[PDB]
């Protein structure tokens, strides 16, 4: 039914049946506490949507909880929030918290919501430990986030100091066609998306066709902290951060675009911990790279095998292109001094990346940047395997013989790569095709009803005066008195 107030919305959601449709009349729903406990059924979802998307605002001291299964939340604009700062935390539920499985949030806008620390959307465990699975977040816009924590956390365990061999279960979520552009916070402030917590967690989430444009929240654009997540066809445009395989082996990134096209800041880029990954058909063209990480497109972590800073080794790096990177194409030992400190403290064995299979990559420069393609301060003959690469335009920086024949450059065919269970992509086929398509634009990901890009930061790299003032107040209250 059509509802036009908070109270009527609360009532209709208590009664709605599988296949039901709740439409919210034009207006502002201030301090709205939408808790949806009922469930739809497979093929009979319950849809809660604006009657006219773009005309419904959830504001004030608001929250949404999707606790039932088979629910769809659509066409809501979250702005002008005022949740209690003492009542919300990073690593807690999001503004929208999804506790049930088979739920979808689509074509919603989150724009500088408030000053309370939390994600904008989470999947969250219930108190009895049940893990939501098979959820989708798509065609949503996340802009000008001025609070701590990620924009989205996808959770399969409760936060703990941890380290017990039993990880969280596979989630099988999808995040697609979303737009992220958010200002830099201080420190380890929470990024774009976190998936899982530690290396025994299984993710099996698909993150595809998103546009991260000045996603600058903190060092990590995405902190992927579970196994077997697949990142396909995302665009990272002028982002002050890197997309990271932070914990969890056997993750996949194929045909993403990492573009930096001005000199305003250092941009990234991928930072990779762990082993057994597939990193293929990605395109890196970065006009400036990140000083603090080591100035590179692709960073391969040194350290102790399978530790808290897991050594990057034994993986496939295939058919990628590094075009006019103002930095190393590949840095084989970033942050090595900090990592030796970690390994010494914990009495762990420090190692450097090896057993890498570098196949069919193009390394090309014709602009006067000063960096050789590679940095490997621990180079050992034979430790990695290079086949079918092409390198031309600057010295390699390591003693490896690579063809310089660009005309003869072709991506390699690959046929031995196992797909990820639950994700309907043919990894061999996609890798063997080489790099397809081009960077995504706002029109390709935007909510169907929204023509104008929201936010103040994406086009300008600066918050508007009023939002800047709120951001300063958040940062101040979160640091030492
Ligand atoms: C993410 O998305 C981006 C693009 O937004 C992709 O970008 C590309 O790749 C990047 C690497 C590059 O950077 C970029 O430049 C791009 O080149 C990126 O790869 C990622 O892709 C994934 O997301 C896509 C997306 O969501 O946009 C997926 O594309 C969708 O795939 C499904 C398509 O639907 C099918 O085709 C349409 C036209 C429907 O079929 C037609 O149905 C008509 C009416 O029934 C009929 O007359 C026609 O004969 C049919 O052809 C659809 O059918 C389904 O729906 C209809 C109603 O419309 C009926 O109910 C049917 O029963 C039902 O089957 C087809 O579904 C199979 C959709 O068009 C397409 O957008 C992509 O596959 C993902 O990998
Ligand atoms: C709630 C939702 O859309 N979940 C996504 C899931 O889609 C469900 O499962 C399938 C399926 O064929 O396995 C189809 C329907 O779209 C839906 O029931 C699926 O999303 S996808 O279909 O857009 O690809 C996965 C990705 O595999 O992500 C969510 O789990
Ligand atoms: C709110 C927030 O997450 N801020 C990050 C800092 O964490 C807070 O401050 C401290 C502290 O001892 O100084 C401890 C608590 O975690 C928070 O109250 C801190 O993050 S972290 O180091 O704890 O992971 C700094 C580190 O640079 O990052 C801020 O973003
Ligand atoms: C100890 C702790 O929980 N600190 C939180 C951070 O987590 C550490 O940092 C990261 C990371 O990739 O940033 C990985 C380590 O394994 C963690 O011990 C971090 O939280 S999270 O969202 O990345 O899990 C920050 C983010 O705001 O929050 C700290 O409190
Ligand atoms: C406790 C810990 O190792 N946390 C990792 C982060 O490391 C801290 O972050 C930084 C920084 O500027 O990024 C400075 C502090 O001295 C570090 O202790 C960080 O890891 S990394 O930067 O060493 O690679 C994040 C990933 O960005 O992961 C945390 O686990
Ligand atoms: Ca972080």
């Amino acid at each position: 039914q059509v509802v036009a107030s908070n109270e009527t919305l609360y009532q209709v959601v208590k009664e709605v049946k599988p296949g039901g449709l709740v439409q919210i009349a034009d207006g502002t729903y201030k301090d709205v506490q939408l808790i949806v406990s009922n469930s739809g059924k497979s093929g009979l979802p319950i849809t809660i949507k604006a009657l006219n998307p773009g005309k419904v605002f959830f504001t004030g001291d608001a929250k949404v909880e999707l606790r039932g299964e088979h629910l769809i939340l659509e066409g809501i604009w979250f702005k002008d929030g005022n949740r209690a700062i003492q009542a919300w935390k990073s690593h807690g539920p999001g503004l929208v918290a999804i506790y049930g499985s088979y739920n979808r949030i689509t074509a919603c806008v989150f724009d500088c919501f408030d000053e309370a620390n939390s994600a904008y959307i989470t999947t969250s465990l219930t108190e009895d430990g049940k893990v939501p699975q098979h959820c989708r977040i798509d065609h949503c816009s996340f802009t000008d986030k001025i609070t701590f924590d990620q924009v989205i956390n996808l959770n399969n365990t409760a936060r703990a100091i941890k380290d017990g061999s039993v990880g969280g279960p596979a989630m099988y979520h999808r995040v697609d066609h979303c737009f992220f552009s958010n200002p830099q916070k201080p420190g380890n402030a929470g990024g774009g998306i976190r998936i899982g917590y530690y290396r025994n967690d299984i993710g099996r989430c698909l993150v595809d066709s998103n546009l991260f444009m000045r996603q600058d929240s903190e060092a990590e654009i995405i902190t992927s902290k579970s196994q077997e997540n697949v990142y396909y066809g995302n665009t990272y445009l002028n982002c002050q951060g890197t997309m990271n395989f932070r914990h969890g082996d056997h993750q996949v990134a194929i045909n993403n675009f990492y573009i930096g096209n001005d000199q305003r800041f250092g941009y990234g880029g991928m930072f990779v911990w762990g082993s057994r990954h597939v990193i293929a058909c990605n395109y890196f063209e970065l006009s400036e790279t990140i000083k603090s990480r080591g100035n590179a497109a692709l960073y391969l972590n040194p350290g102790a095998m399978a530790s808290e800073h897991a050594l990057a080794f034994d993986m496939l790096i295939a058919n990628n292109a590094f075009i006019n990177v103002n930095g190393y194409a590949i840095h084989f030992n970033p942050l090595d001094e900090r990592r030796k400190e970690y390994c010494a403290a914990n009495r762990l064995k420090f190692e450097t990346p090896h057993q890498l299979m570098l196949k069919g990559n193009l390394f090309f420069k014709d602009k006067p940047y000063v960096y050789p393609f590679f940095k490997d301060d621990y180079f050992i003959a034979g430790k990695n395997s290079w086949t079918g690469n092409v390198a031309l335009g600057v010295e390699k920086g390591i003693p490896v013989n690579i063809s310089a024949n660009r005309s003869a450059y072709k991506p390699v065919k690959i046929k031995d790569i196992q797909p990820i269970e639950g994700i309907a992509l043919d990894l061999n086929a996609l890798i063997s095709k080489g790099i397809t398509g081009k960077p995504l634009s706002w029109d390709e990901v935007r909510p169907y009803w929204l023509k104008e890009m929201p936010g103040t930061y994406a086009l300008t790299a600066r918050l508007s005066a009023d939002r800047a003032a709120k951001f300063k107040a958040v940062i101040k209250r979160n640091k030492e008195h």
